[PDB]
């Protein structure tokens, strides 16, 4: 039932309150998604204290029931078989030889609207590290597969993946990532056999917005069985 809710564009809204720290931060975001295509256009604005962290480290916690599923994987769908009542999306996020961000995240519809909703912690981080002394480059050079197996006890899902994020000396910040989602409903939901989401993403700036800020295109799909 729920895959019916995604076969057109189905506006998106982002909303999270961060603490990384001790620095408190929000950001908001707006955009659409498009699933048949796999495809996600995002732009998210800071609107609270000065971003303590650099943009590239909150991709992956700024909507996967936007992936392309083809055909034939259908089945293995539980992001959108979730829908409209939705599912919690849980993380650790361990970035090496420095702190962590733990994630919780409410997915769900808002009337026609896609609503994220984030609180993210952050702790342990060095002050003079890659990411609160903003060391990072604006950019997504990593193409990376988050595989996805059920966790039939929760009745939901589990999945792990790295990104490696270009430190401005040409090295890399890697992130190692946790994941545990879990539907918010009653409704029956898909339980998937092993799996990725292949996600390629793109950032960019509107040269018309003052506010600190980050344009998102993403285009996700899964892959992995024949």
């Amino acid at each position: 039932k729920g895959e019916e809710l995604f076969t057109g564009v189905v506006p998106i809204l982002v909303e999270l309150d961060g603490d990384v720290n001790g620095h408190k931060f929000s950001v908001s975001g707006e955009g659409e998604g498009d699933a048949t295509y796999g495809k996600l256009t995002l732009k998210f604005i800071s609107t609270t204290g000065k971003l303590p962290v650099p943009w590239p480290t909150l991709v992956t916690t700024l909507v996967q029931c936007f992936s392309r599923y083809p055909d034939h994987m259908k089945r293995h769908d539980f992001f959108k078989s979730a829908m409209p009542e939705g599912y919690v999306q849980e993380r650790t996020i361990s970035f090496k030889d420095d702190g962590n961000y733990k994630t919780r995240a409410e997915v769900k519809f808002e009337g026609d609207t896609l609503v994220n909703r984030i609180e993210l912690k952050g702790i342990d981080f060095k002050e003079d590290g890659n990411i609160l002394g903003h060391k990072l480059e604006y950019n997504y050079n990593c193409e990376s597969n988050v595989y996805i197996m059920a966790d039939k006890q929760k009745n939901g899902i589990k999945a792990n993946f790295k990104t490696r994020h270009n430190i401005e000396d040409g090295s890399v910040q890697l992130a190692d990532h946790y994941q545990q989602n879990t539907p918010i409903g009653d409704g029956p939901v898909l339980l998937p056999d092993n799996h990725y989401l292949s996600t390629c993403s793109a950032l960019s700036k509107d040269p018309n917005e003052k506010r600190d800020h980050m344009v998102l295109l993403e285009f996700v799909t899964a892959a992995g069985i024949t």
